[PDB]
């Protein structure tokens, strides 16, 4: 079952680099890797500088379905919607097809329910008039306490979250299968899972991973509810196991 699961969270994937040195040279190169033997990642994610070149390296390689995928108010998560904001009008404006922005975490442990809502809102309004998606990154590894968990994805979903992201993958604690099955729950009880898809970041590297990862979502919602627009593996070193397990 293996290969059939690296298989799958392949197609899944969010390939991501997302590195202080990261260059042109560097995103064309993993726009290259998104184009595997066995099939294409479902996106990439870059910083937004990065888009239009990915753009045009997608298309000339002949995969423009490859969605571009972006961050913003990243890594931080701060709560000042006009700095997210301006920061997803770029982003936009770039060409994302897909924006993360990360939700405003730290205040939402200090007390402040309101602003993740309003942040989000924002957000997603200025999306959704692009035809752009949105995930709200909810950074569960520094919530840490799962009633926290629940709240920041019930508070992202309400607010018009197209996916749940758990992590930057700039922290230490990023997906595990304990934030992830805390998040799907949500999704679950919520009764959103046709609307919002989830997605586990930085935590995941390994075929053996990508597969416990996959069987919460089959279990939860059936096997073929995780599909591109319901489940993706936000990766930058999980595409090379995958191929491993599937002999490439």
């Amino acid at each position: 079952d293996l290969k059939a699961s690296s298989l799958r969270a392949l197609k899944l994937m969010d390939l991501t680099t997302l590195n202080d040195d990261d260059t042109d040279e560097k995103v064309i190169a993993l726009c290259h890797q998104a184009k595997t033997p066995v099939g294409n990642t479902a996106a990439i994610v870059i910083y937004p500088r990065f888009i239009p070149i990915a753009r045009k390296t997608l298309k000339e390689q002949g995969t423009p379905e490859i969605r571009i995928a972006t961050v913003t108010n990243f890594p931080h998560g701060n709560d000042d919607i006009d700095i997210a904001l301006a920061e997803t009008r770029a982003a936009i404006a770039y060409g994302a097809d897909e924006v993360d922005v990360v939700f405003p975490y730290r205040a939402l442990m200090a007390g402040n329910e309101q602003v993740g809502f309003d942040l989000v809102k924002a957000c997603k309004e200025a999306c959704a008039a692009a035809n752009v998606l949105l995930k709200v990154i909810i950074e569960t590894g520094e919530l840490k306490d799962e009633a926290l968990i629940r709240k920041a994805s019930e508070i992202s979903i309400k607010a018009g979250a197209d996916f749940i992201k758990t992590s930057t993958g700039k922290v230490a604690v990023n997906a595990t299968p304990e934030s992830a099955r805390i998040m799907m729950e949500v999704i679950r009880d919520m009764g959103v899972e046709k609307t919002v898809g989830f997605k586990p970041a930085a935590g995941v590297r390994t075929a053996e991973d990508a597969q416990k990862y996959l069987a919460i979502a089959d279990e939860l919602f059936g096997a073929d509810w995780a599909d591109a627009r319901h489940y993706r593996f936000g990766a930058s070193d999980l595409l090379a196991s995958l191929l491993k397990a599937l002999g490439h």
